[PDB]
């Protein structure tokens, strides 16, 4: 399962949103990867996500693989919207 979106947050994918996303992703059995530029990371890891240093305008792709992938993708998309990282 997957979705792509453009990061519209003016600070990028920074601590607050990364922390919230890592928490949310960690609930899922699925493997949840975040892809940006040439980098791929585990969305469940705040360090991994911060290390990606995703900045505004970057188009990211979230890929969920696993038994709860469909829920996971929606949960993650909503989370991004809720944290204002992306536009709903």
């Amino acid at each position: 399962a997957k979705f792509s979106a453009i990061i519209t947050d003016k600070v990028g994918l920074h601590a607050r949103p990364a922390s919230v996303l890592a928490k949310e992703a960690s609930k899922f059995s699925s493997n949840i990867t975040i892809i940006a530029n040439e980098k791929q990371g585990n969305l469940k890891s705040i360090m991994n996500v911060m290390a990606m240093a995703i900045k505004t305008g970057t188009e990211i792709t979230i890929q969920a693989d696993g038994n709860d992938a469909d829920q996971a993708i929606q949960a993650i998309k909503q989370t991004m919207i809720d944290t204002a990282l992306i536009q709903g």
